């Protein structure tokens, strides 16, 4: 993580690279060390100066925005320690687009529906931390799923238009994978592994086997079709839902690291994945379709307590593929019976 220093009177600024914004994670007004910013070896002497309000100071100018003009005066900020000199010692990160919980989902509506595909099973999905309508598209073929399509648009997919195409290195075990800063999260086939190609360096950088998981077509969703594990990605981050002995046929829903490829906790539901149709994350909290077509189940791991919420959602047609939760447009990226459609939500 960046830091910037700037003594008192003197301003501070905290540049993000281009498009990025600012995010207040480490924040101090005062002296902690006496060699900083010399002036009077007597002022210097005080080395115990705190100001843990310097936080939400920096927090409420800088977040959500490129650059910020923050003056480390006496005028804006509150002196701790009178009679001692002082510094603003931040610690920050940027990041391509920060994004926070909108709401409470309720009913799904039907708005955004694309053609009848080629094939009958597979997944699509955007990246949610670029900005624009690329469209990552890959097709579901038993024992020989292998390739990923890029489409720049959705006119562009439906007349056929692509971009590139991907050759990933391993076969793919399942439909509903994701695609995170160029980097696609997939299942490796007759392996309960997830490996991470990123599309950006067009190189394999990472690959982490998921313990205890049933995998190829051991414990998939209603359909079968080596859907044994999930990807999704939401609010919170990356998570890998599937299914283990130890929950015994349960949904075990685990936090993922998406460059650290490093478990961040393990989680536990009382719902069955030999009678769901397709599990997705919103804000931390698991959705499980069922196909009578309708989401039942959800459990919130912020929590760690479940909730049957029995409610409403568009009844396509007796196959369902894939059911992936974008947390950019709020969306939900949906391929079953051929037919792709976006969905949008209640809040
Ligand atoms: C990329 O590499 C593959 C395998 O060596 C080759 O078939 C393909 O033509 C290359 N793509 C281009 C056109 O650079
Ligand atoms: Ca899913």
């Amino acid at each position: 993580m960046r830091r910037e220093l700037a003594c008192e009177g003197y301003p501070i600024e905290l540049r993000c690279p281009g498009s990025d914004v600012i995010m207040v994670e480490n924040a101090n007004y005062g002296r902690t060390d006496d060699k900083i910013c010399d002036a009077d070896p007597f002022q210097m002497e005080n080395v115990q100066c705190y100001l843990p309000d310097a936080f939400k100071i920096m927090s409420q100018r800088c977040n959500n925005r490129t650059q910020c003009v923050v003056v480390a005066g006496s005028d804006a900020f509150p002196d701790p320690c009178p009679g001692t000199y002082k510094y603003l010692e931040v610690q920050y990160d940027c990041v391509p687009y920060v994004f926070v919980c909108p709401g409470t989902l309720q009913k799904v509506l039907e708005p955004t529906s694309t053609h009848e595909s080629e094939h009958q099973s597979g997944a699509w999905c955007k990246d949610p931390l670029q900005a624009g309508d690329r469209i990552y598209v890959m097709p579901w073929i038993p024992y020989r799923t292998d390739t990923l399509t890029e489409y720049a648009s959705w006119e562009d997919y439906v007349a056929a238009r692509h971009t590139t195409t991907y050759r990933l290195p391993n076969r793919v075990d399942g439909t509903g994978f994701v695609v995170y800063d160029g980097a696609v999260f997939y299942n490796k086939e007759r392996t309960r592994n997830i490996v991470k190609y990123d599309l950006r360096t067009r190189i394999k950088s990472g690959e982490t086997v998921i313990n205890t998981a049933n995998y190829h077509d051991t414990s998939p969703y209603r359909w079968g079709g080596k859907t044994d594990i999930d990807l999704a990605v939401d609010e919170n981050g990356l998570w890998v839902i599937y299914a283990t002995e130890g929950n015994n046929g349960r949904l075990v829903v685990s936090q993922l690291n998406p460059y650290t490829l490093r478990f961040e906790g393990t989680w536990e539901t009382g719902y069955d994945k030999r009678s769901a149709s397709n599990a997705f994350m919103v804000c931390g909290v698991l959705y499980v379709l069922r196909s009578g077509n309708r989401v039942d189940y959800a459990f919130n791991t912020n929590a760690n307590r479940e909730e049957p919420v029995s409610l409403a959602f568009p009844n396509p047609y007796q196959f369902v593929s894939s059911v992936d939760y974008n947390p950019r447009d709020n969306q939900l990226y949906v391929w079953n019976n051929y037919f792709v459609v976006r969905y949008s939500l209640e809040f």
